[PDB]
């Protein structure tokens, strides 16, 4: 059945695969290695934006943040362009989600504040959503680099799916902040070959990707059927057998998502 198909994918890509889809009214949870830890990688940037939105009035989005050359320490497609003028919190949220901008994420962590450059407050935000599993310990670029099996900077497919469910479908955020988060994920530019690739075109998909060392490739999404029925989909993977420089393999996530879509159709 579905477990056999996911195991086939692990052998095909020399990978470890984790999948979680929470249960709904009529569908049982889909779970494969769903309680094993995988690195967040950039998937943490979605709940990070939620944390910053929740913490501040909505007009905080218009506050200008300045930064300089020594702040660009990671893949930062937007922040590298605006370094000469600064970026507002809103622009930083946009870039962190839609371009997985690492400098934007680091600046948003600092905006959250507190110990660990904001990582402790980020973890505390997850705890307030009932997530007792996930932990963020470093910022960019280091959070992509922990050795396989190390629990620093990890979540699980199960844990991050339940967090995303509350943020997008539940009441963790007031409606106006919920809509900002949802719209940024809906306009993501980095996810076309992951969960989006597994679902038919008449399904709506919003997502946040993650990519890291040891062949790490993640995607977390909310999808809506053509009749508006929502599902949360978390897919996580690594290829530790190839070492630090193992290539991430997006097609693994597209195939896993195709399997999931077949069950939810």
């Amino acid at each position: 059945d579905l477990a056999d198909r996911f195991a086939e994918l692990e052998r095909r890509y020399d990978a470890r695969l984790g999948v979680y889809v929470p249960a709904t009214g009529t569908t049982a949870a889909i779970e494969y290695r769903a309680d094993e830890r995988f690195a967040f990688c950039s998937t943490f940037k979605a709940p990070l934006v939620a944390a910053v939105l929740h913490q501040n009035p909505l007009t905080h989005l218009d506050k200008l943040i300045t930064y300089t050359s020594d702040d660009i320490r990671s893949i930062s497609p937007v922040a590298q362009q605006h370094v000469q003028t600064g970026m507002t919190i809103g622009q930083l949220c946009d870039a962190a989600i839609r371009y997985s901008d690492g400098t934007a994420a680091n600046l948003l962590l600092a905006d959250l504040g507190g110990p660990g450059g904001g990582t402790a407050a980020f973890t505390g935000y997850l705890r307030s959503l009932g997530d007792t599993v996930s932990r963020l310990d470093a910022e960019e670029p280091e959070l992509n680099r922990d050795p396989p099996g190390d629990e620093r900077d990890t979540t699980t497919p199960h844990a991050i799916a339940l967090v995303l469910q509350q943020l997008v479908l539940g009441n963790a955020l007031p409606p106006d902040k919920r809509a900002l988060l949802t719209d940024w994920m809906a306009r993501n530019t980095t996810g076309a070959k992951r969960i989006r690739a597994g679902f038919p075109a008449d399904w709506k998909v919003i997502d946040k990707t993650g990519t890291g060392d040891y062949g790490r490739a993640n995607d977390i999404a909310v999808v809506w059927s053509p009749t508006g029925v929502p599902y949360v989909v978390a897919v996580m993977s690594d290829r530790a057998g190839g070492g630090y420089d193992a290539e991430p393999r997006e097609a693994l996530l597209a195939e896993a998502a195709t399997c999931v879509a077949g069950v939810l159709a």
